[PDB]
Parts: C-alpha cells; sequence; structure tokens
C-alpha cells in the first residue's frame, strides 16, 4: 500500500493493497472506542500478518484512503476489456457469528455518519468477498472512508481481516455466494434423475466399489496434462514448501492457495514491487492439487507402511489446509471460472483417498466443496441431455471427474440414482446426432467440436469416452450398445483417415502437428474389451496395428488370439468435413474440400495464420509413418502450393486471414466433398468460389476441380478455372516435399533429378516421381513448373520467418486467360519402369481414362484401369452416356459394370443442414439408359429407362446392384 489514492488516474491498473508487510502498517487505521485493531501472525493471507479486530457489536473501524473511483467504461479503456473497479479482503472467523459486517464508502465518515453492502458471517475458515464499486453497492468522487461496522443485533465478537484491495477486475467475475450477494450468479448443480431407479443391494453397491477401483487402477498404472511425480523425496520437498502447520483451535497456516484465473483481481503485472513479492509467494491450486493426486498414487502403491501412514497424512493436510483457505461449498472465492485447469486432478484424488477421507470424517465436506465448484459445468452435471451434451471438451476435461464427484456422494441410494442417471447421460451424449454445428460424433463417423469435423478435439474425447465405457462395463451402469456401436463407428473411421498421424487437410488450426492415433491407442483396447460380445476382433486388430503389437502378444491381452489389423484398403467418403480417403497399399490420400456447412480452415489470432488454401481441393498423399519424415516440414513450406490445390500464389502478407483474430472461412454453396462405390472407389467434386466481397480474396477466383481414385491411381481434372487477373500467379500443385539425404531424388522423364537447386518446364506426355514414390503422368497441360529451390516462408502460430529447400511441381494456368484447365494422373507405387509403360499406354488413344465431360454442369472420368466412370454434377442436368440420364439435384454418380451386372451409387456431399438445423435426407432421382431390376435404393423402370431413388442423408452414399432386364 502506498500514500496515493485508489485507483490512482494517474496509475489506475495499480492494485491498492492493505497486507500488512510495510513499515507503519496501521498508519491509514482508526477505530472507535468498542474496537481494538492488532497485527496475528497466527494466519494471513498475503505476507506473514493479518488484522485481528476485537470488537462489541456495533463497534466500526475505518480505513482511511482516497477513492478516484472510475466508471465501468474508464476501468474497461484502461485494461482493454469489459472491466469495474473491485473492492475485496479476505476475513477469518474462528467461529460463526449469526448477522452482517457491513461495509460503508463515503467521504470523512464517523461511527455515526452513501453506499454500502453487507456480509453474511455464519460461517468458520476464510472467506474472500468481492464487490463492484459501481454495480454491487445498495459512488461520487470524493470517497475516503471504508468503515467496517460488527453486527447490531450480537453483543460481542472477533474477526481476522488480510488483504483489503483496490483493483480493476473483469467485469464477468464478481460472483454471489452465502457470505455476499452481487448482481451475478452461477446457480449451484440439479441433478437430474432417470425412473426406474435401481435399488441399494449388495450386486449394485458391489459394482459402485468395481466402478471406484477400475477407476483407481487407470490413475495409479499416462495422462495428458497430468504432471505426474512418483518419486516419494520430491512429494515430500514439494509438500514441506508449502509451509502448512495445523492451528491451535482450529484451522491451518500455510502459503495462500489461488487459482490461475483469481490471480487477474490483482492486476499482477501492474502490482507495485513490493506487493508482487508477496505475491509470488502464493501457490498456485493447480500445482496443489497436482501433488495431492501424485501423493494419492504414492499412497496406493506404497509396500513401507511408515511411508504410506506418512503419504496419508500429507494428503488429509494439504485437505485440511484446502478447506481451511475457503474452498468449502458457499464460498465463490470471488470466482472460480475455469474451475476445471486448476481442481481436476483433486476429483480423482478422492477416488484414491475416498477410505482415507471417510476415516477423517471429510468426504462430506469435500463433495459439498467439489459439487458447489463444479456448478460451473452445471449444463452437463446436471446431466439431462440436451444438444450440447455432446460436448468434445466435456469428455476430454470433465467426463472422470464428473463420475468421481458421484461415486464421492456419501448416501447409497443417491450414489446409485446419480451414476444410473450417468450412464444414461453418458448413452445419450455418444448415440445422439446433435443439430447443426453442435459438438459430438456424426452418422459417417465424423466427430466435431468449433462446428466442424475436428480430430485434434475428438482424439482425446474418443480415448476419455472409450475409457469411460470401459470403466462401467459388465455393470448394472454400463453406457447403452447404442453409445458404444457410434463411438466405434467415429474410432473405426479415425483409424481409416489417419496413417497414423490424420493429414494435413485434418490438422484443424495446427497445420504441421496432426494429432496421432498414437495418443488414442488405449482407447481401441477399452472400447473392444467393453464390446456386448467382447472382444471386438475389428478394435482389437487396431488396438494391436497402432500400439505395434504382434498376434504372438494378442492371447494375453484380449484372451484369444487376434491378427494385427491390416491397413485399411479402398475408398471412404466422410462429408462431415467434405473430404474423403483413398487407401492403397501403406498409403493414404486425403481429398478435402469445403462447403457452406465445411469450413475451409481455422484461423486464430496466433494459429494457422497461412491455412486459406487447407481444403481447396487438397489431395495430401501420407504413407504409414510420420508424415514429417516424408517431406511435409513447416520450415520453408509455401502455403500457396498445398498438395492438389488450385490457388492464388500470393505474398504471405496478403495469404495471412484478414481477421486479426478468428476466421473460419466457409464456402459458397452446400455442394462440395466426395463419394465412394463398392468400398473400393471414390471421386472428389469441389466447386471453388470466393466471397463477392472479403479482403484478400479475389472475388472472381473460381475453378471446378474433380478427383477419380481407384485401386492403385488417382485422376485428377480441373475446368473452368478463372481470377480477375487472367489466372496471372494462378496454379495447381502435383506435390511439394522438403529435401533430405532420405529424400533427395525426383524423376523426370526417366533421369535422375539431384541438383539442388534445379528448374524444368513439362507439358501433355511428360511425367515425374517424387521422393515419396509418387509418379504424376501430365495428360493436359500447357505448362508444368518443377522446382528444386531454397524456399523462405513463415510459421503459422507467430509469422516468423523459416526456411527450406524443397521439390515441387505445379501447373502454371497463367496460360490460359479465361477457363483455364488440367488433367493429370497419379500412381501411388510409381517406379520409373512403370511410369514409362503408363506413358505409353497414355500415348495409344489415352488407354488410361476418358474425360466424357468437362464443363460447369458436369464432369465425367471413365476410368479404363478399373473400369469404373465417376459424375461430379455440379448442376442438375441431362447427359449422353451410356449409363446415366439424368440427375435432377447437384450429387456425385458412380457406376461400375461388372459381368452380368451394374452397381451405382450417388450421394450428394451436401449435408442439406445450418450451423443451427439438423440434417435432413436429400431424395435424389437418377435416371439410367436401359431396363434394370435389382440396398435401400428404390427403382422403377419408365419407358426404355429406369428410375432410381436415392436417399442421401449427411452426404452417406447408397449404392444398388442391377442387372439388365431382357
Ligand atoms: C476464444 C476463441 O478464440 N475461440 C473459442 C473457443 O476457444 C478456443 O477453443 C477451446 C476449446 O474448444 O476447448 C479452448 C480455448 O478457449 C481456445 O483455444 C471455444 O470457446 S471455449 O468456451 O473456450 O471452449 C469455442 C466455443 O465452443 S464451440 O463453438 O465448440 O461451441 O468458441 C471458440 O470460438
Ligand atoms: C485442437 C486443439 O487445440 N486441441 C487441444 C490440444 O492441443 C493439440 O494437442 C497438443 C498437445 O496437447 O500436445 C498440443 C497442441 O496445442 C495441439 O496440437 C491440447 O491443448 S493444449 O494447449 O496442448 O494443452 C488439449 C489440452 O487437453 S488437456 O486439457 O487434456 O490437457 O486440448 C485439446 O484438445
Ligand atoms: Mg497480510
Amino acid at each position: 500500500a502506498t500514500s496515493n489514492p485508489a485507483f490512482d488516474p494517474k496509475n489506475l491498473m495499480q492494485s491498492e493493497i492493505y497486507h500488512f508487510a510495510q513499515n507503519n502498517p496501521l498508519a491509514d487505521f482508526s477505530s472507535d472506542k468498542n474496537s481494538i485493531l492488532t497485527l496475528s501472525d497466527k494466519r494471513s493471507i498475503m505476507g506473514n500478518q493479518s488484522l485481528l479486530w476485537k470488537w462489541k457489536g456495533g463497534s466500526s473501524f475505518t480505513l482511511h484512503k482516497k477513492l478516484i473511483v472510475p466508471t465501468d467504461k474508464e476501468a474497461s479503456k484502461a485494461w482493454g476489456r469489459s472491466s469495474t473497479p473491485v473492492f475485496s479482503f479476505w476475513l477469518y472467523n474462528e467461529k460463526p457469528i449469526d448477522g452482517y459486517l457491513t461495509i460503508d464508502f463515503g467521504e470523512k465518515l464517523i461511527s455515526t455518519s452513501q453506499a454500502g453492502f453487507k456480509v453474511k458471517l455464519d460461517f468458520t475458515g476464510w472467506r474472500a468477498v468481492g464487490v463492484s464499486l459501481n454495480n454491487d453497492l445498495e459512488l461520487g468522487a470524493k470517497v475516503d472512508s471504508i468503515r467496517f461496522k460488527a453486527p447490531s443485533n450480537v453483543s460481542q465478537g472477533e474477526i481476522y481481516i488480510d488483504r483489503i484491495m483496490f483493483s480493476v477486475d473483469d467485469a464477468r467475475y464478481q460472483w454471489s455466494d452465502y457470505q455476499v450477494k452481487t448482481r451475478l450468479s452461477e446457480p449451484e448443480i440439479q441433478f437430474h434423475n432417470v425412473k426406474p431407479q435401481l435399488p441399494v443391494t449388495p450386486e449394485n453397491l458391489a459394482a459402485i466399489d468395481l466402478i471406484r477401483q477400475r477407476l483407481i487402477n487407470e490413475f495409479v498404472g499416462k495422462e495428458t496434462n497430468l504432471a505426474l511425480e512418483e518419486n516419494i523425496s520430491k512429494l515430500k520437498s514439494d509438500f514441506d514448501a508449502l509451509n502448512i502447520h495445523t492451528l491451535a483451535n482450529g484451522g491451518t497456516q500455510g502459503r495462500h492457495l489461488i487459482t490461475d484465473k483469481q490471480i487477474i483481481i490483482y492486476q499482477p503485472e501492474n502490482l507495485n514491487s513490493q506487493d508482487k513479492q508477496l505475491f509470488d509467494n502464493y501457490v498456485i491450486l493447480g500445482n496443489y492439487t497436482t501433488l495431492m493426486f501424485n501423493i494419492s498414487r504414492a499412497y496406493v502403491l506404497e509396500k513401507d507402511p511408515t511411508q504410506k501412514a506418512q503419504l496419508k497424512q500429507m494428503y488429509l493436510l494439504m485437505t485440511k489446509h484446502l478447506l481451511d483457505q475457503g474452498f468449502v461449498k458457499g464460498s465463490a472465492l470471488v470466482t472460480t471460472h475455469h474451475w476445471g485447469y486448476s481442481s481436476r486432478w483433486w476429483y480423482i484424488s478422492t477416488l484414491l483417498m475416498s477410505d482415507a477421507l471417510k476415516e477423517a470424517n471429510l468426504q462430506t465436506q469435500v463433495y459439498d466443496s467439489l459439487l458447489w465448484y463444479s456448478r460451473e459445468f452445471k449444463s452437463s452435471f446436471d446431466m439431462k441431455v440436451s444438444a450440447d451434451s455432446s460436448d468434445l471438451d466435456y469428455f476430454n476435461t470433465l467426463s472422470r471427474q464428473h463420475l468421481a464427484l458421484l461415486l464421492l456422494e456419501p448416501d447409497d441410494q443417491k450414489r446409485i440414482n446419480l451414476v444410473n442417471t450417468f450412464s444414461h447421460y453418458i448413452t445419450g451424449a455418444l448415440t445422439q446426432v446433435p443439430p447443426g454445428g453442435k459438438d459430438g460424433l456424426r452418422p459417417d463417423g465424423t466427430a466435431w467440436r468449433h462446428e466442424g469435423n475436428y480430430p485434434g478435439y475428438s482424439f482425446p474425447a474418443f480415448k476419455n469416452a472409450s475409457q469411460l465405457i470401459y470403466l462401467l462395463r459388465d455393470t448394472p451402469f454400463s453406457v447403452g450398445e447404442s453409445g458404444w456401436n457410434n463411438l466405434k463407428k467415429a474410432m473405426v473411421s479415425a483409424w481409416i483417415y489417419s496413417n497414423p498421424e490424420v493429414g494435413l487437410p485434418l490438422a484443424g488450426r495446427h497445420p504441421f502437428n496432426s494429432p496421432s492415433l498414437k495418443s488414442v491407442a488405449q482407447g481401441y483396447y477399452w472400447l473392444a474389451m467393453s464390446a456386448k460380445s467382447s472382444p471386438d476382433k475389428t478394435l482389437a486388430s487396431i488396438y494391436l496395428a497402432i500400439s505395434d503389437k504382434t498376434q504372438n502378444e494378442s492371447t494375453a491381452i484380449f484372451g484369444e488370439t487376434i491378427t494385427p489389423a491390416s491397413l485399411p484398403q479402398g475408398f471412404y467418403a466422410f462429408n462431415g468435413g467434405a473430404f474423403g480417403i483413398h487407401r492403397w497399399q501403406d498409403k493414404m490420400v486425403t481429398l478435402k474440400a469445403y462447403n457452406t456447412n465445411v469450413w475451409s480452415s481455422e484461423i486464430y489470432n496466433k494459429d494457422n495464420r497461412y491455412g486459406r488454401y487447407q481444403s481447396h481441393g487438397v489431395a495430401q498423399i501420407v504413407s504409414n509413418g510420420s508424415q514429417l519424415s516424408q517431406g511435409y516440414q513447416q520450415e520453408g513450406w509455401d502455403w500457396n502450393r498445398m498438395q492438389g490445390a488450385t490457388t492464388i500464389h500470393l505474398p504471405l502478407k496478403d495469404l495471412d486471414s484478414p481477421k486479426p483474430h478468428t476466421l473460419m472461412q466457409r464456402g459458397e454453396r452446400g455442394f462440395s466433398g466426395t463419394s465412394s462405390l463398392e468400398g473400393q472407389y471414390g471421386m472428389m467434386a469441389f466447386d471453388l468460389i470466393y466471397p463477392a466481397n472479403l479482403e484478400r480474396f479475389d472475388p472472381n477466383f473460381t475453378a471446378k476441380k474433380s478427383v477419380l481414385a481407384a485401386d492403385n491411381h488417382l485422376i485428377f481434372i480441373g475446368s473452368n478455372i478463372n481470377s480477375s487477373d487472367k489466372n496471372k500467379n494462378v496454379e495447381t500443385t502435383l506435390f511439394q516435399h522438403a529435401i533430405t539425404p532420405t529424400l533427395n531424388t525426383l524423376w523426370i522423364n526417366g533421369q535422375k533429378i539431384e541438383n539442388m537447386p534445379y528448374q524444368t518446364t513439362l507439358q501433355q506426355g511428360d511425367w515425374l516421381i517424387d521422393s515419396n514414390g509418387n509418379g504424376y503422368l501430365i495428360t493436359q497441360a500447357e505448362k508444368v513448373n518443377v522446382s528444386r529451390q531454397h524456399q523462405v516462408s513463415a510459421e503459422n502460430k507467430n509469422r516468423q520467418p523459416t526456411e527450406g529447400n524443397f521439390s515441387s511441381a505445379w501447373i502454371d494456368h497463367s496460360t490460359r486467360p479465361k477457363d483455364a484447365s488440367y488433367e493429370y494422373m497419379v500412381f501411388l507405387d510409381a517406379t520409373p519402369e512403370k511410369m514409362g509403360e503408363m506413358a505409353q499406354k497414355f500415348r495409344e488413344n489415352n488407354g488410361l481414362y476418358q474425360v466424357l465431360r468437362k464443363d460447369k454442369d458436369v464432369h465425367i472420368i471413365l476410368d479404363k484401369l478399373s473400369n469404373v466412370t465417376g459424375y461430379a454434377f455440379y448442376q442438375p442436368a441431362s447427359i449422353e452416356d451410356k449409363w446415366i440420364k439424368k440427375v435432377n439435384k447437384p450429387a456425385i454418380v458412380m457406376t461400375h459394370r461388372q459381368k452380368d451386372t451394374l452397381i451405382v451409387s450417388a450421394v450428394t456431399p451436401d449435408l442439406n443442414m445450418t450451423r443451427q438445423k439438423a440434417a435432413t435426407p436429400v431424395t435424389i432421382n437418377v435416371t439410367i439408359n436401359g431396363k434394370w431390376q435389382s440396398s435401400e435404393v428404390k427403382y422403377q423402370v419408365s419407358g426404355d429407362n429406369t428410375e432410381l431413388t436415392f436417399t442421401s442423408y449427411f452426404g452417406i452414399p447408397q449404392e444398388i446392384k442391377l442387372s439388365p432386364l431382357p
């Protein structure tokens, strides 16, 4: 504390704190005859002493401090967000008081003399009080008096006060509690309860105790963001450093506990050097509760009985210090927002210490406290299934904590009702199709957070949701088969679209830091072993592949011999992210588009700044293994040249998102994505349309981009490519990868190229092989550039410069000022000898494929290697074709004529929804030439032709096998 006024307009953000760690510490305080002020070193919040106030009822003391109270607007301007000036302090009662402490603000006040507030004194332990001086008093600039009046209707009494503070605080975070009413309240949990109730029986109680034990087992024998410490020397050393001691008639003294978010009320950047030094002595709750958990785990594993007892005493003392510090029911502590980050491992520690807390008579206090602070999560913790219940962050950061809270309930019947209700909650959250863009699983196996398919959030949710189902398995509390089935679909999908990292197009805002299925591995074991007919051989076979375990290892793990899954082969459509996956041998190709319902990219203030082209009709090829080891290197990466994309090559200042904070650019129409045929063949249809008026986006940049994928190959075609500037800098990237000693060779037309730097220009009938063994045959292009070159780029978080050496090739569309086009073919198993053979078949009147149509209405690709035809109806149309005559909606149709049958698939990749509305099915009428008889696809012969009726739900393809009528 200084001689300056509070909120000194001179230095508004500098908190004025009465902590008494300074010379003449009571200088600014006066008392009436019926009050006595002493320092005590018995307990304190900041510095080693607190104000002991002995009083008779109605007696006052006065703090004399000039307050220049800012408006909410002036506070907000000073800090840069919605702010209010706050008055706060800590008080300790050694015994409860039945009445109210009155705090009054005014000028030159005395016992007998503007505005003020009340604090109920019915409690023991530390409590914090924090009120907005502008919004929470029942204030003219001349305030110099803060009068603390003991309650009238109570004969005498005593109170410890510390850390009386004037600060600028976040306007969201002065919360009401059992001591103070503010303008803000986080209402208490009100648990839902499902009927019928399960009875208290030995069988149901035993199942509850086995669920608790199974949780203990998971935490005592590696969690992300759990700073595990197993060295007991280290736990004892950290614990002693808390300087906790039990006091005579109750409570503790030890270092003050504060959450990472509670520190805001101090404005610590702006603290005077004296206050900062004391503040720096606080303990961050996150660290403290992590320590409680590590001690609990060590306790559970400890074989030495002396050490074991010591670890229990350490845990219970930490528990007593935490409760006495005011982390108790009815104590807001001004705020506890983002409570999970500070407390998640406290919840889990209570499972391990449940019997110790029972014996110490602390279980009801710890349960009431955790329940109270959990009210921040009321939307999930109440356990009433809603459109928001499928929250993927919940499944990651809160679901096991939620279970642990319920198991901590002291009454047996209520504990069984809560865990029964939880099982129903989790089942519904894992079963329902949330409307619109809300979080959760989807029927194609995509899994959404931030209103789209998001592996970076779904992968940790899959791990923990699988664990939850496994914890409850084979009990009266087991998750419904419908939730198991949905989660299996999403997790088998993740195995398909990862190799073992998700591709660049699925990286969300973390390009070059893709999530890996390796982090989810244990979830496959958990979900396999929780099957109704356990083990689920598909999920077990994936667990062994991903975890690098052999068939010989399977018997001990699963109780029967299972062969590790081979990599999935064929084509899989995922219109939930307007993508598809083509798999052949050890390669995965991620084909990705975007549309009204699928954002192109997530770009934040410091994430994915150059990610504009993440979903521009990309076709990233990934062999099984590290993507970095295959040359997907962020340093020097040209963000313009995403593999398969058609882009405008821009300087990075122009490619950067035009929004300083968040942009999630959605497309201009519902239709773009993929479809599949026989689980083997795929097609992408991408209508590249830019916004009419977004800064840095050329409103006239357009392209129609189709890909047909079958076996070892993909046919890429593009048409109707345009820009505002005659296709200047408009380019289609064949590939880009870093040059390393392992990635040193390109082939061009049978010649080995290793020089750096190197440039050449190729054209129709030329071919290349990149260092990852992908071959590219140029089948239509005037100008293909190939470059081995030093590149300068910038990293996606802070735009700081990077550099690296890269091999790349791209089509230059500037040679066709209007409606530029391309065709090329990729071989996934290319060798110079096989590419010589494919080039020869291309020169033989194109024995590889034929484009039957390539315009703004339809792209039709006949693959002559596979004998499959792909039809990208960008618009409804009548066509001239052997098989297809007409389609009445934008759609993707595919055909395969085999021996005695014609197989037809159809879909729209349009999800037919908004951010708000549920997807509904689209009816697609596909007329085919000839008379056919036979899948849920309906057909009707109609003259010399056959009407097929497809139902496209969430872009999930349907197919039918037809055979000719005579
Ligand atoms: C603040 C911001 O830039 N984005 C908001 C999200 O926050 C980020 O995402 C998450 C997360 O999803 O866990 C945590 C961090 O705050 C940020 O990286 C997020 O807000 S959240 O309440 O913090 O989670 C979302 C809201 O959820 S959502 O649309 O799935 O409903 O809003 C983002 O904009
Ligand atoms: C999409 C996203 O940001 N997800 C969050 C995680 O970050 C990804 O994973 C990790 C990582 O934790 O190694 C690092 C990068 O930030 C992302 O690639 C991660 O956020 S965190 O900022 O890394 O802590 C997790 C945190 O989960 S936790 O709450 O289990 O610790 O939240 C993600 O899902
Ligand atoms: Mg003090």
